[PDB]
């Protein structure tokens, strides 16, 4: 909204929301703590099918430097 950005619990998703959508998930980077909507960053093998939930989830950030 404004401030409501904590230092370990920052909501930063490609839709701007820091709402509780469906399902939230926290970045697996310590150095990022950063919440993203699940079925935002979750991608179907089909639509209205079961998403793909990964263990571990890492944000832009995260996912370019890694570039995996
Ligand atoms: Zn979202
Ligand atoms: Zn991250």
């Amino acid at each position: 909204g404004s401030d409501s950005f904590q230092p370990e619990a920052k909501v930063r998703c490609i839709c701007s929301s820091t709402m509780v959508n469906d399902s939230m998930i926290q970045c697996e980077d310590q150095r990022c703590q950063v919440w993203q909507h699940l079925n935002c960053v979750l991608i179907p093998d089909k639509p209205g099918e079961s998403a793909e939930v990964p263990p571990v989830f890492y944000c832009e950030l995260c996912r370019l430097s890694r570039a995996d």
